[PDB]
């Protein structure tokens, strides 16, 4: 139980363990808070976040309490910002499917996985939220193999500054609704469609979204209403889902609420 | 057949209107013939949109850019609406086509040679001290032989800003704009070579949006702190370090187009 009084801390509080690895805006470590509590730390790099603009928002997502969401505890609000949350043992899903024990998880788990996930947007959706950033390597994943959705809201105070411009792109086109591309229309329902591209990645154990083809391909190509083609060992009910996520309108995709009844529904068939 | 250079002014009645290309803002565009022999374009302007003897004034010196690189405009009709004939451009703009089947499959090198062939029409807009003013891959051709044109070149400045067009939204477009250009009206060459470097890395992304994801005033607050687009995929460094020069904050600092076409025809032999 993490001490509810305790929000913003101060950077000595965390002994930085070991370094789970280095992203594009930040790195992750596991650390030790307070000479007890185990927990991951996102240390942001120099010009990526706004303290203000950071604050105001991790208000809101520390709100945001659910089985499914991972757990943001604490921050440090000296620069570069420190944001502190649960430790999650295996790790990124799309790591775990891409592992030696995550390959072996048979179907049915696969859909749990989704329902999960699904599970966890729909608490999003009930709250008036917006993940922005949904793909496998948003999803975390417990020592007893529970999902739980991380960075949610996270792309919103994450600055285009000279700093940023120079690690990339801040979005992936593969996993983005066309609206939001095009227009910046970031809404539950591109959400809904990045939770597609997600399903897809989960069935095919993290194999990269449209294989053989270029970004520019996959947008012409989806205008053109292509769709990725169902994959081996996916069963329709699934794909079905996908293609429902993947409408061209966005308020004809379905909600989370739905997707988790129909993903709960196809587990216990499987 | 060539155009005759003394039909400037033409009656409506010579023209034959065949197919409509598609409507904008502020006109149409149709293909024509023009007296029962010569294929032309027709943009006809809306009511409103354009005052005839504003254009004629400017019409005279648009005329005079006669360049390989330009559309040649042959001909106007003064009565209103204004009709404005040129060439025919059989693939239509650069934009469509990059993302028509057939220009999706341009190899690299054949979307360098798009770029150093509108570099060398920009490099004759500078050397006669013109200015485009509304430089995007929209305003540029491409006829059936895939030689790329410029058009609309100092279009924007004679179209009228009244009840009438303000009906049509935004005259020019925040994300392919200089920063001083939106600020102070400061529209001069180095506006257009700004320009110029979002209409490169429309051609090397096959006609994505610029700044993808992001609204007008995020585009122009990051732009304010240095934030510039990041090389895409399958872009040249090459590519990207001219489109990174054309970006630079004070306009005096940007490169000419005479350099950017002699840079980017060395680019295009390489590759
Ligand atoms: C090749 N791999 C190497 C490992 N890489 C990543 C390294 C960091 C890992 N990682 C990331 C996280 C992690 C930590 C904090 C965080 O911040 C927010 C959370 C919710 C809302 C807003 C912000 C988001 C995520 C993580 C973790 N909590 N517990 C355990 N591991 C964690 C996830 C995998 C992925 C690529
Ligand atoms: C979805 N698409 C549908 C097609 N839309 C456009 C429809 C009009 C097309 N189009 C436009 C033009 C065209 C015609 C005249 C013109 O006027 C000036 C030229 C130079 C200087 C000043 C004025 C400018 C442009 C065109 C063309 N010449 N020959 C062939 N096609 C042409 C260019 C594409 C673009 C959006």
């Amino acid at each position: 139980p993490w001490e509810k009084d305790a929000w913003e801390i101060p950077r000595e509080s965390l002994k930085l363990e070991k370094k789970l690895g280095a992203g594009q805006f930040g790195e992750v470590w596991m650390a030790t808070y307070n000479k007890h509590t185990k927990v991951a730390v996102k240390t942001m790099k120099p010009g990526s976040m706004s303290v203000e603009a950071f604050l105001a928002e991790a208000n809101v997502m520390k709100t945001l309490q659910h089985d499914k969401l991972v757990k943001l505890h604490a921050v440090v609000t000296k620069e570069p910002i420190y944001i502190i949350t649960e430790f999650m043992a295996k790790g990124s899903l799309l790591d775990f499917l891409k592992s030696d024990e995550g390959s072996k998880q048979p179907l049915p788990k696969l859909i749990d996985f989704s329902a999960q996930i699904a599970e966890g947007m729909a608490f999003i959706e009930q709250r008036n939220y917006i993940h922005r950033d949904l793909r496998a390597a948003n999803i975390l994943v417990s020592a007893s193999l529970v999902c739980k959705i991380a960075d949610f809201g996270l792309a919103r105070v994450i600055e285009d500054n000279e700093y940023t411009a120079r690690e990339g792109a801040k979005f992936p086109i593969k996993w983005t609704a066309p609206e939001a591309i095009n227009f910046g229309s970031f809404t539950i329902k591109s959400d809904v469609w990045s939770f597609g591209i997600l399903l897809m990645e989960i069935v095919t154990y993290g194999r990269i979204p449209y294989p053989g083809m270029s970004n520019p391909e996959v947008i012409r190509a989806l205008e053109r209403g292509y769709r990725m083609p169902r994959p081996e060992n996916c069963p329709e009910e699934l794909y079905n889902i996908m293609m429902r996520c993947w409408k061209n309108r966005p308020e004809e995709r379905p909600t989370f609420e739905y997707i988790q009844s129909v993903l709960d529904d196809f587990y216990t068939a499987t």
